[PDB]
């Protein structure tokens, strides 16, 4: 018993980090078989970056201005190359810890583990969700880009983001390792606003599911509700609307809890109207939103 | 820019766990050079439980009784000894993968990372605090025992915490690595009820500097306080004394924002007095305690 935000352990992914310096500016790259991955603004100065033209930029590089450190050890770039927002250095070695990999693009809803690096040096591992807004509430420091994000499946890592910047509320933008950014930013130091940071609800009521699993019920009432009653209280909170889909997704809590979706939907109703009135749930005094229903599902099972 | 409860990289920790059985009981064991650590309780039926005499029943025991893998790969034992509530199973090979490590016992209010593991196999990782009453508020399932609790300083894990039993109130209790229960916890199916789950005031105050130096700052206020008005209050809200100890360790986050302790003490005052009105402290709705001094300065200049 006990819910906890979780991570993937990291180990994985430890073994994949490394450091890339390009004239002066250092940030952390991922070793996967022979390319390292890292951010495209490893190129530029502080100067560069207010209106960067990262064609022209990249042509005054060479693959020796690729300066690839794994632990103390130098590796040889040998090829580079742009792909969107990331460049992929080929190195003359494959990473020997190069786990099972794969590269996916998230959903917003959509959690995964950040594994936060300086200079190619771990320092800490956390939980994330992909916003609906396409940011993440992440913890980065400048030299924390190219710290990404994964979530693992037994023994393949499947790499979902790259961190490339910090917008001025304090949320964070990032890539896939396509080099593609979540959402409409750009790796560019120019006004960018992050759109309404809306709760993701299906996440929600899994975290109400797992809280039902680990003892705390309070919350539970005699009601029912509709999906398109749900919806207007979803709406009037900045709740995403529940679809079928995320009725469909929560059925093995339903089933495992004997609580319907509709009914926990209906609990979910009146802690939106009423608030918490000073009572927590699995040590939240909030509605906790970053557990997926799979989340809930693996924590409350045990998967390795 | 963000704050998040970060757990250290688990890699270090992952290299180091096993799956032990003796009879039909499994849980995990940490291997360390040639020695392999488990919860005694490993020796137990559910029926030995309720009264377990250990030294009686390990008596039964011979070393090839406990299947040691690592992975696919067996260990050899070639000697076992009782030390407190742990068994210390040598084996015929040092771990490849030990670390540098210590064995530390750590003090209420201390936080660590728990690398949670079903099998030898870890799932995920978290960060915890020993809590006043010597609980910790974990997420453990049946087979999660000998999952380990630890700090890492550069390349050396301080191991602290091995995961023993569930209270009745979903909270946590174990050992350090010499088998010592934190609190007065025994490895018993028995009546153990958690004393008063007090707040652990200096952290609260740590992650409150942690939420100004990231931007959060409505809490502010135009008062001060002093140790013994500040500690009236903290009494009637169940938080831990502070002391004139607790306060010359704020002293960086103190310097670094200059915001005097007994300042951010009358925040905090005013905070317990009033709530939160609804508003949210790096998105929490209620007072975070499991943030050290340490793990606030760690976390906001991303030591590796
Ligand atoms: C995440 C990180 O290390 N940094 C330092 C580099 N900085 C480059 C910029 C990208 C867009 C605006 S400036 C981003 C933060
Ligand atoms: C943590 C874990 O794996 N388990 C299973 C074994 N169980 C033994 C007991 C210890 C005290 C009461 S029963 C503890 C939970």
């Amino acid at each position: 018993s006990g819910f906890r935000k979780m991570a993937f352990p990291s180990g994985k992914v430890e073994g994949c980090m490394v450091q890339v310096t390009c004239g002066t500016t250092t940030l952390n790259g991922l070793w996967l078989d022979d390319v390292v991955y890292c951010p495209r603004h490893v190129i530029c100065t502080s100067e560069d970056m207010l209106n960067p033209n990262y064609e022209d930029l990249l042509i005054r590089k060479s693959n020796h201005n690729f300066l690839v450190q794994a632990g103390n050890v130098q590796l040889r770039v040998i090829g580079h190359s742009m792909q969107n927002c990331v460049l992929k250095l080929k190195v003359d070695t494959a990473n020997p810890k190069t786990p099972k990999y794969k590269f996916v693009r998230i959903q917003p809803g959509q959690t995964f583990s950040v594994l936060a690096c300086y200079n190619g040096s771990p320092s800490g591992v956390y939980q994330c969700a992909m916003r609906p807004n396409f940011t993440i509430k992440g913890s980065f420091l400048n030299g924390s880009c190219g710290s990404v994000g994964f979530n693992i499946d037994y023994d393949c890592v499947s790499f979902c983001y790259m961190h490339h910047m910090e917008l001025p509320t304090g949320v964070h933008a990032g890539t896939d390792l396509e080099g593609n950014f979540y959402g409409p930013f750009v790796d560019r130091q120019t006004a960018q606003a992050a759109g309404t940071d809306t709760t993701i609800t299906v996440n929600v009521l899994a975290w109400l599911y797992a809280a039902v699993i680990n003892g705390d019920r309070w919350f539970l009432n005699r009601f029912t509700t509709t999906l398109n009653d749900f919806n207007l209280v979803a709406m009037k909170y900045n709740y995403e609307p529940l679809t079928q889909d995320h009725v469909d997704i929560l059925g093995p809590l339903s089933a495992q809890t004997g609580i319907a979706v509709l009914d926990m939907c209906a609990s979910l109703k009146e802690l939106l109207q009423n608030g918490m009135n000073g009572r927590t749930i699995l040590g939240s005094a909030l509605l906790e939103d970053e557990f997926t229903p799979f989340d809930v599902v693996r924590q409350c099972s045990g998967v390795t």
